């Protein structure tokens, strides 16, 4: 029976050793180009004083928060998501969650008002003054506000014994508050800053595709922008909504395809990583200020 051999060859050790193949290639692969490129971002920046506009000074912010998830959260979920244990302790099992919450809330904050400054500026100019100094207060304000609404999360986290093994989770003392908690999570994190900005761009588009030196400029930064949304949201809408229906809807209460669940969230995890991976690619091909930058780097250093 060499057919039934070559099935559970696959299935107990093939098949596994691709899994964690293909997972740890994944992480390692987004870990090193997000460190990397959000680097060279913060760099392309400083070094060049003509890119020093509010929208770049927004990007190198939503750059910090990619470092911040890429440096600490990670390595750490890449851990999770091959043991499916908490290895850190107890202190780490409230900070590394804690922080890829503020990285969240940071990121889609600088997003926002990015949107707004950029809404202000094309739609209705004139009422609201936008420089580089205000925008590095509203950065400071991006930073208070997600480090003091994200402490409930941190708050919620336990790391409990279950073999002798940790895991790392929310503990919640009833049913209701978690419905109502990951339900608002949700709506404040990416459902209602991501309609807003969609409407926002959607004006932009119909000002700018409707002074022409200005326009050309603002033409290419816009673009650049539509698709660094896009892309934020679709990089987290997988996590947004496993979040949701397991949360609200009580969903992956059942073992039976404990390890299908398991990939889903696995791949949705790796999805927000790979986003701080995606961003600094984005800058280089719909960018060419950043792009020379860029080229100026890999000319240096490598
Ligand atoms: C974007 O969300 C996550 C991620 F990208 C990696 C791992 C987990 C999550 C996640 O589902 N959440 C829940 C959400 C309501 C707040 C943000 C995180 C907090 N939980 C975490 C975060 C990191 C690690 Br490692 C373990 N648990
Ligand atoms: C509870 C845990 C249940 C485990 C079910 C997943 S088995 C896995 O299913 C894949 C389907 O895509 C196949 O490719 C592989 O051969 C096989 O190893
Ligand atoms: C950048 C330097 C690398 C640091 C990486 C952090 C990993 C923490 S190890 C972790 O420490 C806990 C105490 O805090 C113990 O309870 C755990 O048993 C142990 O596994
Ligand atoms: C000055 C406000 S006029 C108003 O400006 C909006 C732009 O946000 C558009 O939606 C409407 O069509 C238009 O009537
Ligand atoms: C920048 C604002 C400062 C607040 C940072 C929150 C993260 C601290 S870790 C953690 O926070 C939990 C919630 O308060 C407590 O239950 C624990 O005892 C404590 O270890
Ligand atoms: C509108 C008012 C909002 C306040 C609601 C507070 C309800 C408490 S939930 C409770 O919080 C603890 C924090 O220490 C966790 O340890 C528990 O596991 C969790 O169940
Ligand atoms: C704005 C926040 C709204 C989020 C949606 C949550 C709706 C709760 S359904 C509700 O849950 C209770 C606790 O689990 C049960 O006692 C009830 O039988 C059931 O009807
Ligand atoms: C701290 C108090 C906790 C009470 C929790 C109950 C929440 C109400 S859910 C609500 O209950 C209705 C009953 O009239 C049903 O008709 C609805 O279908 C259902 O959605
Ligand atoms: C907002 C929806 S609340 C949600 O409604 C579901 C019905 O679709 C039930 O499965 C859950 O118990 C309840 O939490
Ligand atoms: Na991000």
């Amino acid at each position: 029976s060499e057919d039934e051999f070559l099935r559970y060859l696959w299935r107990d050790y093939l098949y596994p050793k691709q899994y964690a193949w293909v997972l740890i290639a994944a992480y390692v692969a987004v870990f090193v180009v997000a460190l990397v490129g959000n680097t060279l971002v913060c760099l392309a920046v400083w070094r060049n004083h003509h890119m020093r506009t509010v929208t770049n000074y927004f990007l190198v912010n939503l750059s910090l928060a990619d470092v911040l998830a890429t440096a600490i959260c990670l390595p750490a979920s890449l851990l999770v998501d091959i043991t499916e244990s908490w290895l850190f302790g107890h202190a780490l099992c409230k900070v590394i969650p804690y922080l890829q919450a503020v990285s969240v809330s940071v990121a889609v904050l600088t997003l926002s008002f990015i949107a707004l400054d950029r809404w202000y500026a094309i739609c209705h100019p004139l009422l609201f003054k936008s420089t580089a100094r205000r925008a590095l207060g509203s950065i400071l304000g991006i930073w208070a506000v997600s480090l003091a609404i994200m402490v409930p999360q941190a708050a919620v986290m336990e790391c409990s014994s279950v073999r002798a093994f940790s895991v790392c989770d929310e503990r919640w003392a009833d049913d209701l508050a978690p419905k109502i908690y990951h339900s608002c999570f949700f709506i404040v994190t990416y459902l209602a800053p991501l309609g807003l900005m969609a409407m926002a761009y959607f004006q932009i588009f119909r000002k700018l595709w409707g002074e022409v030196k200005q326009m050309r400029a603002r033409r290419k930064t816009a673009k650049m922008l539509m698709v660094v949304v896009l892309v934020f949201a679709l990089c987290y809408l997988p996590i947004s909504v496993l979040n949701v229906l397991k949360r609200v809807f009580g969903m992956f209460r059942q073992a039976s395809d404990r390890e299908a669940v398991y990939a889903a969230f696995t791949f949705s995890h790796w999805l927000v990583y790979a986003n701080s991976a995606a961003n600094p690619i984005i800058y280089n091909f719909l960018s060419g200020k950043f792009r020379e930058q860029f080229k100026a780097a890999f000319s240096w250093w490598l």
